[PDB]
């Protein structure tokens, strides 16, 4: 499996043509699973889910989608509440690929999109696996914006290598994972004109009139499916206290917390994460 | 596997001869695992771990031990802090069976004993799997005694079928699990003279000068092994808020919470519990 | 000040004539304050706020209102979401007494009514003082129904002195406060035909289609006024973990927790409670 | 009252002569109260408690002490667990001034010293008022070091105005409070050779063999006096989740949380803080 062998594109309608790039693996496997990556500026499906796609592809038909504004998907200069926007694009994709009710795996921003999709199109979403998810989290104890959020904001206003490194360093428990190569790689992608446009778009969406759609903790009591919340104990972006409302109010919720693990669960605990996900999704 | 085929007895020294009854299964499997049951008056290894021993025995050499004062182990009329006492007996057993460093699975009271053992004899305890454990839990939000604890206390003072049923009913989420047969069975065992003696002994131990040994939340930051905490979201004996100090302070801790599950995790979520335990213990 | 000297009645419109009994004290004091009592079956303004009305009346114009279904207010056999219903009655009273924007002090059920009123008629509610309030609380850790709620339910199905005593005993930290006289007094009021009707009405309202109105934790982020949450650490009806969503989401929120204090804050910590309330309400 | 009019010095014995600078006010008032300031590098009694000393001095005999390593107290290049060290110095002062059992008000680092003193010399400590205290706090949800702690660490390694400003900005909710004048003032004091020595001393103490003395959350269940914990909801140094073990385990504990308030409670909510403290200390 390679970036190129799995690469796919699709055009869907979200207030007009919207191009989506995604990776497909495990064709032939009966149960399709959709992965939605995290929200760092230089993040994408392939890099986010490197330690995972090949593994999950052994059991499922994997569709790893680049969310609008990331990777090789369209990067519009404007949009509404981001999760609702990305949800609309996923719906377009689902319809185009003839998918019915499919399970979703999403981390951080991508978890927020998974949930918004599950609420907006309740019939199309199966079991959910959510790693340090945004949107349904509400930080009962941590002052907002968190360190992780603030660091992303700083890079958004001052796109320097120094600021990106500082940001990345609060993504993980083992800061040794933030190597010069990783920093340089993410920075090349995060600082392109298009990524900056995406960032400026994200910023302006924050102050829209549809902010309620992002406050998903008020709604998840409506979800009828099994939901596996997965958290790194040392998550500094969406901290562990953010798990509580969702654990309490989602009827068929479960929670797994890994000690010695940060915001990037799929990386720092890739083996443990892969195994939980396979078992959960009935594979 | 039957109660009889697996039954074993051992005499160990805890301030003198102390008889221990236990169940052995999976002989021939390389990795030994010790299970320590919960603390209801009519509880024992065989009934506590019915949905589990045969399964785990497929992967491990299972020793399910009746804790002093329960099942067919000696039921003394007096002893110190219970967990420290039961720990001493386990040490005697370990030494007698030539066991070295072995993983421990313990629920409720039995989890408290697993931990006390891991702290008192740090070299002899491997990975720990703890389901709604006592001792290392401190209920940060729930007033003590909890409903579950209070109900056990009531039966201890008034040993009637009515009181035992009320107690059992707060052990599970699905109260339908508390059938007349289950109630009658537990009551026959819980109301024998010896079980009453055990209960009276437990009560008097509470007010000993060694109470600190029971406050294990002050010590678990010393544990060096991986520890899997498992909780039922609706646990009414040792509630979920009791997990927090241990999750935070145990370096290699993990936590799994099951929604729609009470204090009896191994029963209400036996399949999910069995699978977590097997994977965790490297089997 | 006596029950009789302060007694007042008013007829308001809530889907037709609805009689409200209330107590008025401190006439002449410039700032009016409305108190809303707790929800025990034999509860009322006078008994709920005995250690408080005379004190607060020294600083404010006190209107202690019996909520519909309690004390000497109408006790209808049917109504919708209770808090929304009681809110409508308070609005009727406000309008009739020419009140404008007034602060509200409410405990337990009465706190839930204060909040529902503040959300439904945002202009008419000033600062809020809420003691172990229902409605805006969501018990993130305690399994529901709590012991306190369950005990009230038991009395509702089996209205015996024994059951009421058991209920009352989980209202306080110092169980010595539950004297035979208190038990007999509350029982005489709680077991009248009208109180039973009120109870049966409350029960049926629980399963109405307007249940969302009771889930006030989803809405309190809309409140613009200062709100003082007051909790007994050992509250066994609406436990301390229920405070968290409201503390986090109410912009001008404050929280005070008293150790060694149960659900009846105004009783067990009457002096401390009185003083916090006076200072808070700017008196 | 001025810095100069209230200035006092004392020589006490802590492994030899140790000079302590402090401020005395309200002489003639019967009840003495000791204040222990926070731990920012340029922090001291006078600046920490500016909005408070004159006020409290109206009701009490105020002794605001500069903790060793701060203000005008000795700044040694080496010492053990800081709180235990500062406690020893306070004991020396108490003895020298003929003080008996006196209440203590301490914020942040100074709260940790108040507690260590109360545990080490149980007879000499009366009621405690603790604002965002260190030592007895254990951050159950926030990854450590917190943003606040990390920012102080950065300044300790790179003592620039930029780094101090960033640090100060996470001390308050209203960042407008961090004016250029405040930044310049604190920086002049924080960057002196002696303050750097103090900082280097603090750093080396962290890795001493007496680290347990700093883990005061394991001990506060021994405190017999009333203790008022006060927290800013948006505290980014010692966050609100740090309050929980102490609230639960201190028998006569109380907690007050102010929304829209950071780590500097005595500044951002000086009026509310002053009033709580006066009432609590029985004045």
């Amino acid at each position: 499996l390679t970036f190129e062998s799995t690469s796919r594109f699709a055009e869907v309608d979200v207030d007009g043509p919207l191009k989506l790039h995604y990776h497909e693996a495990g064709v032939g496997n009966d149960q399709t699973v959709v992965l939605l990556h995290g929200g760092g500026p230089g993040a994408a499906s392939w890099t986010n889910f490197s330690r995972n796609i090949a593994v999950l592809a052994r059991h499922f038909h994997v569709l790893a989608v680049d969310q609008p504004g990331y990777g090789h998907s369209d990067k519009r200069a404007e949009h509404g509440q981001f999760n609702r926007y990305a949800a609309m694009a996923l719906k377009g994709l689902f319809d185009q690929l003839g998918l019915g009710r499919v399970p979703l795996v999403g981390n951080a921003l991508g978890g927020g999109t998974a949930v918004r999709f599950a609420l907006d199109y309740p019939a199309r979403a199966g079991r959910l696996v959510l790693m340090g998810p945004g949107g349904l989290s509400i930080n009962l104890f941590a002052p907002d914006p968190t360190e992780g959020v603030k660091r992303l904001s700083k890079f958004s206003v001052a796109p320097t290598r120094e600021n990106l490194e500082a940001f990345l360093r609060v993504m993980v428990y083992d800061k040794n994972l933030i190597t010069p190569e990783l920093v340089d790689q993410r920075f090349a992608l995060a600082s392109t004109p298009e990524s900056l446009t995406a960032t400026r778009a994200m910023g302006k969406s924050f102050a829209g009139a549809d902010f309620e759609a992002g406050m998903m903790w008020r709604e998840v009591y409506r979800l009828r499916q099994p939901v596996l919340l997965i958290w790194g104990r040392e998550d500094r972006v969406n901290p562990l206290d953010g798990a509580l409302v969702a654990l309490k109010t989602i009827p068929r919720a479960q929670l797994h917390v890994f000690g010695q693990c940060g915001h990037w669960v799929q990386v720092e605990k890739f083996d443990e994460f892969n195994k939980l996900t396979i078992e959960f999704l009935g594979g």
